[PDB]
């Protein structure tokens, strides 16, 4: 039986790094400092995830201009923004997305998030997305600094399923990334990855579906087999 469905946030149910990637250097570029981050370095940096965390490695071993504030008080700024972002643009769910959550609540299924990504960076996406609040969409928001050690540990997955009170083999998860399929995983989670524009690259050895599109699931039938 599925009792829950997991979903990683951005990657999974948005296309949405790009758009971090803007936060963040018109942030830098607010700053005044010289710092830039483009498509190449940011798919390198994503392997650092959680948003203060991203900050905090490229700030130990970059060469430019020094930090003119903490990393919490960047790391709000780009978060302003982004949430800004996410209000005009025309930001779409990744295909399929939109119709498994719309199956898995009529069949009475709870819906997670399980994420790095802060709270704030959630309800952008909710409000933009489905037109709600994020607790209107999921059941549990398991999300940023809620848990200390960020994925590939599954920290994050069990705080979820203990939120939840649904053990694994009642649940799967949907994600994006390397680091989100081991985090699954290490929760003894069933999980299905379909990549995203900066984890094109990576490879999902152990994923129990890998798909091009999530839509290749036809719905809440993909996720018995």
């Amino acid at each position: 039986m599925i009792e829950a469905i997991l979903f990683d946030v951005d990657g999974t149910l948005a296309e949405t790094e790009e758009l971090h990637r803007r936060a963040f250097n018109e942030t830098f570029a607010a700053l005044g400092v010289d710092w830039f981050w483009d498509r190449e370095e940011y798919r390198e940096l994503l392997t650092t995830t959680g948003g203060k965390e991203r900050i905090a490695r490229f700030l130990r071993h970059q060469k430019g201009d020094p930090a003119p504030l903490p990393i919490a008080d960047i790391h709000r700024a780009k978060t302003e923004r982004f949430v800004a972002l996410m209000a005009e643009g025309e930001i779409a769910l990744r295909p399929g997305i939109a119709d498994l959550i719309a199956e898995a609540k009529r069949a009475g299924i709870r819906l997670a998030v399980a994420t790095t990504t802060s709270l704030p960076n959630v309800e952008a996406l909710c409000r933009a997305c489905f037109g709600h609040p994020a607790r209107e969409i999921f059941d549990v928001i398991a999300a940023g600094d809620m848990v200390a050690e960020k994925k590939p540990s599954p920290d994050i997955y069990r705080l979820a399923l203990r939120e939840l009170d649904v053990p694994p083999e009642r649940a799967v998860a949907l994600e994006d990334s390397l680091n989100g399929l081991r985090a699954a995983k290490g929760a003894g989670l069933r999980c299905i990855v379909s990549p995203g524009f900066y984890t094109r690259h990576e490879e999902f050895a152990g994923a129990d579906r890998l798909l091009d599109s999530f839509a290749e699931l036809g719905g809440l039938a993909g996720l018995d087999l």
